[PDB]
């Protein structure tokens, strides 16, 4: 007998799922992934619920200040998001000491501006050995009144949002009829991209492929692999229409591409540490792809999507294997040798695209002119706004020998703490 509680409001939009409000208790009848079968204690209706909108009663995730599954860097980003203030805090899982918790608090010093500082909580719980607490609420309730040591006293828990609703149960392959493609977003040499609607009540984005040599069969073989590359900085692949012409249904990304975003009004008021934060997100996306032994092939700003809350996501991973040299590494251009290391090269140019607010690479140069410029060891110069240490990453990304190029793991780690010294990652307190 298991009892869960609703963390958010949810409105039913399918045949057999349930409507519930925040605070609603319900009984778990069945566990099966993103959708669970429950029994509402307020309506007594048996039906389906999203398994990420609930958690066990009295458990840790029921608390407003607790954030499950957040890395130190995610906590920093969520707490620097609009709607938070001094003392905005969260207790979360430790990313380094597995099974322990960490406190992240929004601070301000006039020399850097707003920051997020992190504290390790030790197993009973304590941050300062001087002061121990029985529960995590006792901890919180203490530092909430004055800061017995902290950079700031605790004010209000961090701003959260609804997680995205999980795609319908067993619906990887859908009939084309479910779609209303409402507006063309883009059109290229291989197909179109549309804002659409799935079964009247779910906004999505649809990539329609122009029926080329891309074998029906051979595509699904690769699409079923893209379905398994689920990361927060990879775009979410929802479904697929299996009959030629092929449709690719993904999550709708409000702000379009990174390229069109950097070139826009709102994109031009992004300070440099945000541009780097963007890069960090992408390097996290690639580190995952790298971890998973996989290849992007077409890494550039036009294939990176931006969401309404400015989270960066990677699109068309792999597509180039199934289906523009200024982004392409020499070995890839010369002998068709695409590796994760040729992506690192592509990541260097994207880095520059970011730092130049989307400006075309090698300005004034032709594709042939670029190729001969490379073979003589020419590289792009550092622009006015680029810090010197960020140029090194680009220059390291652009080494003649693939093996000499850094990993996305190391790149992510450098970009993540770009403004922080290793020693300042966690504040130590006596
Ligand atoms: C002008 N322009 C075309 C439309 C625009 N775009 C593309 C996409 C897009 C790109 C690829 C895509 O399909 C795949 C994603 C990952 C792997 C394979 C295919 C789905 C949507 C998109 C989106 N989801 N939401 C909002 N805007 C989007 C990007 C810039
Ligand atoms: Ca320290």
């Amino acid at each position: 007998r298991i009892i869960v509680v609703a963390l958010y409001d949810y409105e039913a939009i399918h045949h057999e799922d349930l409507s519930f409000q925040k605070g609603d208790q319900m009984v778990v009848l069945e566990e099966s992934g993103e959708w669970w079968k429950a029994r509402s204690l307020a309506t007594r209706k048996e039906g389906y619920i999203p398994s990420n909108y609930v958690a066990r009663v009295d458990s840790l995730e029921t608390e407003e200040w607790f954030f499950k599954g957040i890395s130190r860097k995610d906590a920093e980003r969520q707490l620097l998001a609009p709607g938070n203030m001094l003392g905005s805090f969260m207790i979360r899982d430790s990313e380094t000491t597995k099974g322990s918790y960490s406190l992240s608090v929004r601070d301000y010093d006039p020399r850097q501006g707003d920051t997020v500082k992190h504290y390790k909580i030790r197993t009973g719980f304590y941050i300062s050995p001087r002061s121990t607490f029985s529960t995590l609420q006792e901890l919180v309730d203490h530092y909430k009144k004055g800061n017995d040591g902290l950079c700031q006293k605790l004010s209000v828990p961090c701003m959260s949002s609804k997680p995205q609703k999980p795609w319908e149960k067993d619906a990887w392959e859908i009939p084309r009829e479910s779609l209303k493609l409402e507006k063309k977003l883009g059109a290229g040499q291989f197909g179109e991209v549309w804002m659409a609607t799935y079964n009247k009540h779910t906004k999505v984005a649809v990539k329609t492929m122009k029926p080329g040599s891309m074998s029906v069969e051979a595509f699904l073989a690769e699409a079923n692999v893209m379905k398994t590359l689920q990361h927060d900085k990879l775009v979410k692949l929802h479904a697929v229409v299996t009959k030629e012409p092929i449709y690719i249904i993904t999550e709708f990304m409000a702000k379009g591409s990174l390229l069109d975003f950097l070139k826009s009004d709102e994109g031009s008021k992004q300070p440099l540490p945000k541009l780097i934060d963007f890069s960090a997100q992408i390097a996290e996306g690639m580190a995952f792809i790298e971890q998973r032994n996989y290849i992007h092939r077409d890494l550039r700003a036009a294939n990176i999507l931006v969401s309404a809350s400015l989270v960066c996501k990677i699109a068309d991973f792999g597509l180039a294997r199934v289906i523009p040299i200024k982004w392409t590494a020499p070995e890839a251009i010369n002998f068709g040798s695409f590796t994760i290391k040729s992506d690192v090269w592509s990541f260097g140019i994207l880095l520059m695209e970011i730092v130049t607010y989307g400006r075309i690479p090698y300005p004034g140069m032709s594709n042939p002119e670029v190729i001969r410029a490379l073979e003589r060891g020419y590289r792009m110069p550092r622009p006015e706004n680029c810090p010197e240490e960020l140029y090194n990453i680009m220059m390291r990304c652009w080494k003649n020998r693939p093996e000499e190029r850094p990993t996305f793991e190391y790149i992510q780690s450098v970009l993540d703490d770009f403004y922080t010294a290793t020693e300042s990652q966690y504040e130590e307190i006596p």
